[PDB]
């Protein structure tokens, strides 16, 4: 069974998305992560091509699910009474990005283009493959620290992704849009640009710019460090009060800010050495 299968280390963290615990997979010696979600804390579920019936989080995984490094592999699936376990990889050195920028402060610019340039291929990956993740943000970023290769994870409060307006959301409030702090609606694809803004703002300032739902509302963007005019461009940009003013994926990767980004493995040599 799955006692059997895995080995269980100790805990890595715990909240929202349910808790998690380090591994290794018996068999190989695959270094994993256990993923403990209980079932009354499960509000969206869905069907897997089969028709069984899974949290919503296990669709996402598996519609995402590729050799493509930029976006967490779910490994396998177990159902319990009272919880699912989900088994993940485990990058081996890893940081989060939250853990990152509480220890480094704010990042150079040439980091934090890599890092936002990596985070744009993932989203652009999961929008692919039909599922709008809903919570990005620096603690649901992975850095492979030997390879500086960054993976987006946690589907947790992720849907399929539509072209209609959503009306429910359980991500994080302070990534949120002022459409949603608002109106209590939002579009898949402007609502994403707009954490992106926050996740670009948080990189270079190491720290959030909104901490109230009012300054999510007035969205004035004030620079607490030292930030390239191009890179504010690009921020105020993401973080635009009407959603339609905000730029597509397109035109965030061409901005004038975005050119030139290093190679991962650059990336790690330069900057996680
Ligand atoms: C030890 C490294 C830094 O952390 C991890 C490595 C591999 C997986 C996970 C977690 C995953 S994967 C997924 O889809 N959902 C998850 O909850 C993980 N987390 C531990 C809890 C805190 C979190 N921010 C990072």
């Amino acid at each position: 069974p799955l006692e059997s299968q895995y080995q269980v280390g100790p805990l890595l963290g715990s909240g929202g998305f349910g808790s998690v615990y380090s591994g290794i997979r018996v068999s190989d010696n695959l270094p994993v992560a256990i993923k403990h979600v209980e079932k009354d804390r499960i509000s969206d579920w869905g069907e897997l091509p089969n028709g069984t019936r899974v949290p919503m989080e296990v669709v996402l995984l598996k519609k995402v699910s590729s050799g493509f490094s930029g976006v967490i592999r779910l490994l396998d699936w177990f159902e319990r009474p009272d919880s699912f376990v989900l088994i993940l990889e485990r990058p081996e050195p890893v940081q989060d990005l939250f853990d990152f920028i509480t220890e480094r402060g704010a990042l150079q610019e040439e980091l934090a283009r890599s890092f936002f340039w990596q985070v744009l291929e993932a989203v652009r990956h999961c929008h692919n493959c039909g599922v709008l993740h809903r919570d990005i943000k620096d603690e649901n970023i992975l850095i492979d620290l030997n390879r500086g290769e960054l993976k987006l994870i946690d589907f947790g409060s992720g849907a399929l992704l539509k072209d209609t307006v959503y009306t429910d959301f359980d991500g994080t409030r302070v990534y949120s849009p002022p459409e949603w702090i608002r109106y209590h609606r939002y579009h898949g694809r402007s609502a994403a640009v707009w954490s992106l803004g926050i996740l670009l703002y948080d990189m270079v300032c190491g720290d959030i710019p909104f901490e109230h739902d009012e300054e999510i509302i007035r969205g004035q963007v004030f620079f607490r460090q030292r930030v390239s005019s191009e890179c504010q461009h690009l921020i105020r940009w993401c973080l635009a009060l009407r959603p339609s003013d905000r730029p597509t994926f397109e035109e965030i990767q061409n901005h004038p800010w975005m050119q030139d980004v290093l190679l991962p493995q650059e990336t790690a040599e330069i900057h996680l050495h």
